[PDB]
């Protein structure tokens, strides 16, 4: 609070706003993208609740609540909730008046030119920045990355890619897209352990698997041997109490689940699997070039958290590839901020800081400028 | 009682038993899935009487008796129950030498394999039948219904689907479940009669209240405007004899009663209403097979039998379809008993009888086999 | 069915099969080449379908099916599948016994020897054909043309040539190709429409999309100002409605996918667009025949058949060519199926009818015969 500034770096997740300072090494505040209020709400004596607030409330608030996302899929559909989910960001998680910050917002791939204009309406009229950036989230990893060349598998929330990269440029042609990732792998967890007899069909049930998932899942060696092994199985039936204090037990469904991106047909796509994407993707690139994608694989987003799925990757792609070629999957550590560190590399860049977009260039060129010829 | 032979179709449902000869049009013997003794059981001056026979005798012996279904949502949970309605079925309503007929029994979706072969392993050893088949009771349906293509509302006693399908086959990742059907629809007219300061809550008065509910309920043409026509509605107030002689008058709680089916949060259903879910499974199909699934929504179950109800659809459909969509509501006559029959043509289907499963097969690959690669 | 005989024109197209009699002034059978069974194929109750047939059923059974092309690039690259198109062809779309029509094949440009080799022995061996003749599809559209002189510019489906001619003779050192045709113009609409926030990726999705192309596009006067024009556009945001129903609004999609034919860029192609092609393979000819090549540039192919084709040529040809340079564009009314035709005329050339090959010539010099010395 005085002189020099930093850069608002927002990250509007289709499911968690990951938001903080240009120059921190992660995000201070990490919410889910949400909107809820009582399904049944039935007075009592008094009041003193959000009426939509979801955030972090929601989560621990499970059961009374009904959720939306205004971001459901990447793209923002609801205004007038964004507007709500920037306020909290703003003033109720990182306690900032936003007319003293630039600040920088992500947007999915594919964004609509309209949809980038009616974000920068919001920042400069509603919320007054002296400033904003919007950028796209692919590349803000890709940034936070470090690496010029490599062919990336990131797979995040609600998609998966694959971009090849040769200095720098994603050509974009080589890309391929995805719909199934981690929000389809919670979806078919519900599901397959309603087949032994549970049920996880409500809101809160679909928070309860979400945990199961990223606690017991694991992708495995060989999905034939492990079915297979599932017989005289006695490792793969954890226990998992749940908060009514049940116990169940889950067994192949720890490695039926992520199955499902090797596996498209699990859940009804048509799609490649992941090892698929990578190969058609290198093969739509210079011959030339392939030799260098081959040893950097990189891998990111939350989906590639798994144990094993780097030494899975390595054994596939050995598979489809020529004999003498050389191949390496790197997997960062901490992919899943991957994105949100990309956005604060860029938004704290005093080198390129004339990228960020003004109040006198959306006054001038109106809100299109932080798209035409720029980001 | 020669060569040939049939095929014993069993529908083992939630509150009743259809059961009967392939190659009949309709089953003979159709008695609740129930069991009851005496739950005061005063002793007396000798016996015959039969402890917890349910079937039929409870019914007309409504008052003195218990009731159970070990089949209460659709999954057989109590073997030893389950013993006792085979045993009612084949030796006391049809009259049968089991050991004399392959036999064909229905599956709830979503059975368990453990369930299946559990049932299997009761036909082969407690009933020594020749061979057995299970089938499944959605997929009788479909088979008696004889539409390869079309959008199927399913709505039966335990359980609602939406069901489209292509050439035959139902696009699993289309199909949505909704808990309510006529079960809840009878708890709810019973709780809404006790609202006027009657009491219906025994096992007896439930009978008499799904005996109001099928005899006087009907689905409004508009919700808002049959409530606004209730106050000047000299319609509504029909009158019913309980079986003590008093007579209630029923009124508006005819239309709200059905009324759940559209607006499940009635009985604190966050579902969406079975016009949302019709929707919501076509859009979850190829755009390009919408048309055929619009022109064939096919009604089927115990709980479509209302008066009206395919009108109702006709015009929420309308409403949520592009406008040049043409939009036609199927209902077939006899609906309800359109699981047993899709059972006898399969069951009595010469052509396709190297599906039934034989006591070799169980010996062989024991009971899993009619689970395995088959049905 | 008597003496005489005619010659089975059978044009072996990389999306389309077409095929008739000689002498026929079009094909009477023309369908998809692609292979299609169900992808999910779930059972039923019954069968009566028909695995990969593809052909018609195919198409109006968009969202069931699978495709493949085994011509996929004009080239044949499975043989089993090649005798299913070959067999449907004969039995079941021209109804006829093919041992009694000497039956002539067209093949790619650049097909390989061993290709035709097996091409020849599979209608020798597998449908005991009198004899057979195989023809270069480009060919045979010349000859459908029968223009001795000037420049052809022959764009189909997946390539497009510039022929330059000079008294019959393809001088080969002169014709340049291009990946591009209308199966990239296809892919390319998909993927802009899905920057509108439209959702085109299926097999179904790319079928709507090809029939928008083919009834919605056309290729702009000139590209810069058509971009200028776009923004006070109330004519370009033309209606589609899709099978779904939902109607999609098309505006600069219209002629910005065509568009990438006189700029590859547009899809990542280096390439020269077709005027730049057109004017380096001029230039690649004698200084003296190309008066006759500027007066003489002839279209061909079903990508030339754009309303504005012929007059945008002439403008781009203009500006490149001599100053006195008289420049005329022939484009011939129904030009798709000028490979048909061309190959139509040479099958029912009784007076070249001693190049057809045979089962004598097979049999001597196996099939190399129709590529050694002939066609
Ligand atoms: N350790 C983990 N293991 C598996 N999945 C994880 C893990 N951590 C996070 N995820 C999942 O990753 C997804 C979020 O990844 P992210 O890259 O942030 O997605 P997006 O950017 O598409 O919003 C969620 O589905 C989440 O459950
Ligand atoms: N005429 C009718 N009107 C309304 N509901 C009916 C009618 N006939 C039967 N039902 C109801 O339908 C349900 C049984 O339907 P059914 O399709 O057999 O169910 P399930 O197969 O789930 O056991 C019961 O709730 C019953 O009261
Ligand atoms: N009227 C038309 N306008 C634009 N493209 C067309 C038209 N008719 C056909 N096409 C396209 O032309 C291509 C087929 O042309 P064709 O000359 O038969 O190709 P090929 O011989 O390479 O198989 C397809 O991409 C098709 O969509």
């Amino acid at each position: 609070d005085e002189d020099e500034t930093t850069a608002l770096v927002c990250d509007n997740g289709s499911g968690l706003v990951k938001a903080g300072f240009a120059g921190d090494d992660a995000p201070r505040a990490v919410f889910p993208s949400i909107v809820g209020r009582p399904r049944h709400q039935g007075v009592m004596v008094g009041m003193g609740q959000k009426d939509s607030y979801v955030g972090d409330e929601a989560q621990s608030k499970r059961g009374i609540l009904t959720l939306k996302y205004p971001i459901e899929h990447g793209i923002i559909t609801n205004w007038d909730d964004m507007e709500k989910i920037w306020h909290h960001t703003f003033y109720n998680e990182l306690r900032v008046a936003p007319e003293e910050h630039p600040t920088l917002l992500t947007e999915a791939p594919l964004n609509p030119k309209a949809n980038r204009e009616k974000m920068t309406q919001i920042m400069f009229e509603t919320f007054n920045v002296p400033a904003m950036y919007v950028a796209i989230q692919a590349v803000l990893s890709l940034y936070a990355s470090g690496r010029t060349t490599g062919i990336v598998l990131d797979s995040g929330d609600g998609v998966t890619h694959n971009v090849p990269i040769y200095e720098g440029y994603a050509l974009p042609h080589a890309i391929m897209r995805l719909d199934l990732a981690g929000r389809d792998l919670t979806d078919y967890l519900m599901k397959i352990l309603t087949e032994r007899g549970y049920s996880f069909v409500t809101t809160a049930e679909r928070e309860i698997v979400r945990d199961i998932k990223e606690k017991l899942c694991y992708v495995a060696l060989d999905f034939e041997n492990e079915m297979a092994t599932a017989a005289s199985s006695s490792s793969l039936e954890k226990s998992y109490e749940l908060p009514d204090g049940q116990v169940i037990t889950i067994g192949n469904e720890r490695f039926r689940c992520p199955e499902t991106l090797f596996q498209p047909s699990f859940i009804g796509m048509e799609s490649a699997g992941i090892h698929e994407t990578t190969y058609n993707s290198i093969m739509k690139c210079d011959i030339d070039i392939r030799k260098d994608l081959y040893a950097n694989n990189v891998m990111s987003g939350g989906t590639t958290m798994y144990p094993g799925i780097a030494d899975r990757m390595q054994k596939e792609i050995t598979a489809l590839a020529p004999s003498t070629m050389k191949i390496k999957i790197i997997a960062p550590p901490e992919r899943k901020y991957s994105v949100w560190i990309g956005g604060s590399i860029l938004a704290s860049l005093s080198t390129f800081q004339q990228m960020w977009i003004t109040k006198q260039e959306y006054d001038e060129a109106g809100p299109s400028i932080v798209h035409r010829k720029c980001f």
